[PDB]
DNA sequence: CGGATCGAC
DNA sequence: CTATTCGATCCG
């Protein structure tokens, strides 16, 4: 199916549904906070200007000199991950569209499918409209969890202090291996086919011997970006997908060629809304965000533009930073219409019980307790509540999780509430 | 601290 | 029929 139809059935099974209102009036929200930044960028002043001109550049100094090439990040990303695992172990399905998830839900589909438009949080029954010869397979959780662990295993081998970022995903900081292989006999090097073969002294080589060996492990392929930084990794990673490599040399040069045409999109953390807002501005390349450096640094927070001139000269994480301890636990179900009060409440002692159990889990006690509620017209309220001493049993939790539900009732009553989402979390955790 | 929004998998 | 855990950030 062609770049027209696609968009053009989806609009055809997403219009008048409730879930399609919702939609409308995020984007209305999105239009007006775009207005309100050209209603800015309409009274910034010359002076200002150049004001900014000067103070972004006398930072953009201070990061330039400080810039790092000495380090190899390489990302490793796995192909149509759920899709590739039960393609894997259901012979029937290759050379088909297939996507991983129930007709409510995608997880993702595999590249067949993808020609047809079917994607990544597609529903179902939509992706059906738009490939009537899609299969859809229920996930298998417990599996690609153990598919996971045989390429993390792989990984420790290069970097042991790696980043897993997901199941598919890691990070690896190959560099003290670089130096310890360069003088490395065959033997060392060397793997067989399930017959011998060798891998070179090169990162490339590095790179090609952990997607041969994920593939003689798992069966699956996986693409891999090599660059000095992880911020470009990630995107060198996406480029020759699937089952491909690419490698950034580490000289400030390469690195500002690939930057130059990039669409800002394709940087992890820049997004669809994003995106639209600063393609207001006339900005969808880097260089473009790179040009405009001084004009954002008005129309948007310190932070945000200090994140946006990392972007445009190329830069980001240069050391993999140990994963942190968490800051908050949750869960959450859909379901079809609850609207009965009393139905509700046991609803909710059942979230607070799961979540008291894997707290218990990990031996976890917060202050914080939110409830997160969404009505049949996909519209979240989340109420929260933060406590003196820590909470941690299913009661106690509950207790507090009653409360800001029975606001809730009472402030919509007479009314019910028609909920189709209920969620528990907990955060506030000690130091 | 409470609440909404964005973004990633 | 039918649109699914967690950190970051901004703002009141
Ligand atoms: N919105 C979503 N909801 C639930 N699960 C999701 C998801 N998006 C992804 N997953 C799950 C399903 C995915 O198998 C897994 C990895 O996510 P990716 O790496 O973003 N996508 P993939 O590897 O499938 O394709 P490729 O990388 O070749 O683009 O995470
Ligand atoms: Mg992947
Ligand atoms: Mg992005």
């Amino acid at each position: 199916l062609d770049k027209e139809k696609i968009n053009k059935i989806i609009m055809e099974a997403t219009k008048g549904s409730r879930f399609y209102g919702n939609e409308l009036k995020k984007e209305k929200q999105v239009n007006q906070r775009i207005e309100n930044m050209m209603q800015q960028k309409a009274q910034i002043t010359s002076q200002q200007l150049r004001k900014a001109q000067l103070q972004v550049d006398r930072f953009a100094m201070e990061l330039e000199q400080s810039r790092n090439l000495s380090n190899t990040i390489v990302h490793i990303d796995m192909d149509a991950f759920y899709a590739a695992v039960e393609m894997r172990d259901n012979p029937e399905l290759k050379d088909k569209p297939i996507a991983v998830g129930s007709m409510s839900m995608l997880s993702t589909s595999n590249y067949h499918a993808r020609r047809f438009g079917v994607r990544a949080a597609m529903p179902g029954f939509i992706a059906k409209r738009l490939c009537p010869q899609l299969i859809i397979v229920p996930p298998n959780f417990d599996k690609y969890r153990a598919v996971s662990k045989e390429v993390k295993e792989i990984l420790a081998d290069y970097d042991p202090n790696f980043m897993a970022m997901s199941l598919d995903e890691a990070y690896l900081n190959i560099t003290k291996h670089l130096e310890e292989r360069q003088n490395w006999p065959e033997d060392k090097r060397r793997y067989f086919i399930k017959n011998s073969v060798v891998f070179g002294t090169s990162a490339q080589e590095v790179v090609k011997e952990i997607r041969f060996r994920i593939e003689q492990k798992t069966t699956l392929t996986a693409s891999a970006g090599i660059a000095p930084n992880t911020m470009l990794a990630k995107v060198c990673s996406d480029k020759n997908k699937p089952n491909g490599q690419y490698q950034i040399l580490p000289n400030r040069q390469a690195v500002m060629d690939f930057i130059k045409d990039l669409p800002i999109r394709k940087v992890s953390g820049i997004g669809k809304v994003t995106e639209k807002m600063l393609k207001a501005l006339g900005i969808i390349t880097c260089t473009e965000l790179y040009q405009q450096r001084a004009l954002l640094s008005l129309l948007f927070s310190e932070t945000s533009w200090h994140y946006f001139l990392h972007i445009s000269l190329g830069l980001g994480s240069t050391h993999l930073t140990r994963d942190g301890e968490r800051k908050s636990m949750s869960v959450e179900r859909t379901f079809s219409e609850i609207n009965k009060a009393e139905e509700q409440y046991s609803l909710c002692q059942e979230l607070c019980s799961e979540l008291a159990q894997d707290l218990q889990k990990e031996r976890l006690k917060g202050r914080t307790v939110t409830i997160k509620l969404k009505n049949v017209n996909f519209e979240v309220k989340t109420r929260a509540s933060t406590v003196s001493s820590v909470v941690s049993t299913a009661e106690e939790i509950f207790a507090i999780a009653k409360e800001l539900l029975k606001t809730e009732i009472d402030a919509d009553f007479p009314h019910p509430l028609r909920l189709r989402l209920m969620g528990v979390r907990i955060s506030s955790f000690p130091n």
